[PDB]
């Protein structure tokens, strides 16, 4: 596709989610909840006992590892919270009103967060934590322990390059025809926001809850084998992730896949 | 493909197996049962001698090595049990009855049984397991030995996300139209799902099976090799397998597959 | 396409892109700016840390991750300064009059300019520079101290070499027709390079300011934590990147773009 | 192409290679032959100085490297022994005569033998034994001399195994329609034999030659280059190789090739 | 493509390039020169600094690099002398004289010393031998001294197995369609000449001049940096380059290309 062909298909798409019956919209954001939690598992996997690898390739190929969820997002027609930020197009056209982008935002965001919360519940019942000898659960524990000790613009800033990157990932998948054309030209851009650690949302929402039930949890032989305690972690709360990580990262997406990318292009070639 | 002609195609992949004649379907069991020894078996040799390495790296490698024999089931039409779970979509649409389903499904594991046993002779009579000074053997029993270790929760838990993500690879194929298409969709579902270490039924009546045999046949001189003795893994036995792994990790894949992609997107696209 | 059909589709490039309004040729050049200074943010994070990695090995990680701008620059439609050179073909048929080239090449430098400075500073933000215990920020002073020591006659011959490549790769994505075709074909160019370290104005223009910028606005934790001092990039000014740097890439990138690919395919396939 | 229309173009395939002219044929054999010899080749090239590097790395990326030469023979048509068992389909269907699979088969047999010699020679006069301080040179040795301890069972399994996984590469390429799609689709299946020890006809044909004649016309400076002597490999023998290795392992090839697949998929797919 | 259509088009192709204008053939052949020498720095650059890494990977991958300037010649239609041997073709049919093949040959060859020639001082004139602190320049050198030490049969048969890779590259090129199919089929037939060390006349044109022009040219700051001295590079003149090097190497470029892929398929294809 040109890019205004690619411009007019994101306007559709924008139409067509925004006027979705809501309770399949809440399914859609479930299986994308789930799809994220699923890409951030494989990143965890794939950077666990990398510690003595390069950090840069270790980073990288875990970001490419974490492109999996995007593309079952992109594939399976998932709701994805940044994903669906680009149906602001259709807002900026007058195609959907206010309240639909209210309410689809408030859907999309509620349904992911009960996904990515159903599968910390399923990973947390499996017993993965203790595998790689508690290697798992001590890099799940150092993500989320970093995530939530960032200031308000560091993280704002963080959350509009992932969403920005995300968002160039999901637009470059319109131009696509085949199924590899719209899964592969997004490997890149999304491992580039993973392994330069940019804080999404939907992963954030997988990966501060899980390191908060790890360190409530954990038995006295994961912290036996990983060396450490859980007064290690002390910063790892509910409050301080809404606090510090959750609010201003969503705040970042929002900014960052609205007026970065989906306004933008539309000024571009839609407003005229 | 969209992910309504998506579901389309998967209920019309449903309504045919289901109908195909019972030795067809058991022929095409074995060829699949087949194809998921060829993976595990590439993936062991693939994560020979890599004590060093990465854990990461590692798993993820061989997880690559294992996308063949799914890329295998897929290309060549066979009834992998996982696969088969698929065919619920075609049940909550009413186009196949209970009896039908429940006689491919006890078709289908029987061929899938007969397969990883066939193929299980068929290394051993190789002498596979003396590669690489015998490591090879040793990373067998090794993968064999963690399998029954599981918790009965924790094996059910971990069948469930292992045919969630390999009803996603299946899932997303169908949305391939050409065969490169369908083959490099589902190298990261799979991959996936090997390095997280989640336990598939099929995998496992193979390499469990594998191990048993090396163990209670090896020569002694694979056992001076690899500085062991069958002490080491006096758990891998018939029953064991039976109880701690392959009722729960059986158990769990239905739930996983059924439940959560089938039954799912049949209510999402299929249900009005 | 057939290498004469890939001359007139280039023609048809470089007229259409001399003939947008300049307000939106701005619009494109901002974006083509921002995904090129996306793409050497990732060649950072790909190569911290990569000391103890072969030289060669770790550039070619390095410019393949680069290669992700390019390709956003191709796929999304917008107007790279050192692409842009191209339409000096249009220019030599006559379909175009020196003074619109001369515009629309000073509307796409601006732009450019304008877009490498606002990814700039929203990288300052984010506080990307302490990532790796401060080794980020450190990779990013060592490549902007290694581009000012180069003289004018090295730097102009790094710049032909650089827009060589970089309009070779454009001019390949012509040939192909799926997204695929466009965006594999320009991995390798761009790799190449970025691992010969070959001087890219675009590129420069965000890489030099951001070493200025960590020069002068690193917190002293930096400082000690990456064991270096702020004296020890002294020459990193900006009239000392303008001069030494900025002018010498911009006339070897032109000189490349234009004569070498541009004229060269225009004399070979439309001069007659 | 579904699995029917895959069996179908196998048995127009099978057709058309039993009634090809019998020089014609002979000259694809020759150069069948030449690329598998090409392929093993690569394969050491690509595996020499890995006595450090991991097992299953090592073993995995040579037989990506090995993949080149089977891509060789698929797409320039030639005639490769194992991919000629499937011919077997038409003689199932009756299509063909058992005289005709005969002279087929010898024909192919003793071009194949013909090509492997001939690069041997050409291998032999262009002095690549003693590339890298003569590791190439001692990898060839190396791998050659293993390859004739097996027992007979175990090099009839070890054929077996190998052209299964050859003959499963080779079937799914019917499926594919472009040249792309015949080539990635067959990487991984030709890997995996070569990585996991399994035992070619073609491709010992040229080994173990080659290492006889290294062994045999090798310089005494090569010797101390490698610190061995021609001692070492005292079962490198032409008759050992004819008994322990040729015979056997064609054996397990033919039996593999056509019970397992070709008969197989004739039975599922074409008996009806 | 089919076999048949391959070399059908292999003959249009040979007959629409001998009745080129000449001055076109001379362009190509100038550009395909230094797309030969861009993959040739491409090579360089990657492998510089591998003296830990094992042998065969480093090899590998930079013939993954060298790649590239396969890929220019064919979707650019560079005339690139080891390409154009495949001419022969259209000689062999009868549909050109041996004029026009001579001259062909002859400006072609003119071209792509020109080019290597011209590349030679862009690339000194930038101080790239400077790269990696003066291992780039030592690794120029390396691999030209090793070049010039081959006897002469050693030469020809280099050259000849290296020039059957190029028409195999080329020859498989042809079957694929669009972009994506014609790059991807080349990168393992190149990288498997370039990494086993095979004669290349072209880049040998790029390779041994570039030594020479670093023996004579360098500042003495190279020398202390690599520890080494232009008396350790005596034999690295230009009579010893075209009198070891160029001669037999063209010798067996032209034997291979001719007899062995040319007028074999010819003889199998198009004879009869």
């Amino acid at each position: 596709l040109l890019p205004a062909a690619m411009a007019k298909v994101a306007e559709e798409a924008g139409v067509y989610k925004a006027t979705k019956h809501p309770l399949k919209t809440f399914y859609l954001a479930i299986t994308a909840g789930v799809f994220i939690s699923i890409a951030f598992v494989f990143y965890i996997t794939a950077t666990t006992g990398t510690g003595t690898m390069p950090f840069g390739m270790a980073k990288l190929v875990g970001g490419i590892c974490f492109s999996l969820g995007l593309i079952l997002c992109v594939v399976c027609g998932a709701d994805l919270f940044t994903s669906t930020v680009l149906i602001v197009v259709a807002k900026a056209s007058g195609r959907i009103t206010w309240g639909q982008l209210a309410k689809n935002w408030l859907n999309v965001y509620f349904g992911n967060l009960v996904g990515a919360l159903l599968f910390v519940l399923l990973m947390w019942l499996s017993g993965e934590y203790m595998t790689a000898n508690g290697q798992w659960g001590l890099n799940v524990l150092q993500t989320a322990d970093h995530k939530v000790h960032h200031t308000f613009i560091e993280a704002v800033c963080l959350g509009i390059l992932a969403n920005l990157m995300v968002c160039l990932a999901v637009w470059m998948s319109y131009s696509g025809r085949s199924l590899m054309d719209k899964a592969f030209i997004m490997v890149l851009p999304v491992a580039m926001f993973v392994a330069s650690g940019f804080e999404h949302s939907i992963a954030n929402m997988f990966m501060i809850p899980m390191g908060i039930v790890i360190r409530d949890f954990a038995s006295p032989e994961f912290w036996t084998a990983v060396g450490s305690a859980p007064e290690n972690f002390s910063h790892l709360t509910v409050m301080n992730f809404i606090t510090d990580n959750l609010i201003p990262v969503t705040i970042g997406n929002i900014i960052g896949g609205g007026l970065l990318v989906g306004l933008t292009y539309w000024v571009i070639y839609l407003r005229e």
